């Protein structure tokens, strides 16, 4: 019923790393780094792998900060997105043909050019809160309804 995905936010005290996808799902939007979890792979190992494939960074310590389930009306698979944060990385972000990374100051996060759910849960992420969320989309631009709550354990 649901498919596992990861999303990694490289969040430092003054800035956050986002990437703009060149093509495919999410193209033309800034987002964190992530993707499908593979067979026999833990969710955390999948998050570390996707961070490297999409941004070129090697994460040292990762922390779980959220779980968000996405429903797209007319699509059978729910997306079960496990959200992680890190401030401890190695490397320089790599621009590839697939992905353009950019650092953003925290007061200049480009919410108008991000998925619309981000405006709801990034405020929690920036205050070091953990969360569970659900968003029902119709198409890629419209949130029909949602739930979002802070939690002590993800």
């Amino acid at each position: 019923a649901s498919r596992l995905y990861t999303l990694v936010l490289v969040l430092q005290p003054q800035r956050v790393l986002l990437g703009m996808k060149k093509r495919g799902f999410g193209a033309g939007r800034w987002n964190g780094f992530g993707g499908k979890v593979q067979e026999g792979e833990t969710i955390e190992d999948g998050a570390r792998r996707e961070l490297q494939e999409e941004s070129g960074l090697t994460v040292d310590a990762l922390h779980k900060v959220g779980q968000i389930v996405f429903e797209f009306v007319g699509e059978p698979e729910l997306m079960d997105v496990h959200v992680f944060c890190t401030d401890s990385i190695q490397g320089t972000p790599v621009e590839s043909d697939e992905m353009r990374p950019c650092w953003f100051q925290l007061d200049q996060i480009p919410f108008k050019d991000m998925w619309p759910d981000n405006s709801y849960w990034f405020p929690l992420l920036l205050q070091k809160k953990k969360f569970h969320g659900y968003f029902k989309f119709q198409g890629q631009d419209t949130i029909l309804d949602y739930t979002l709550r802070e939690v002590d354990t993800v």
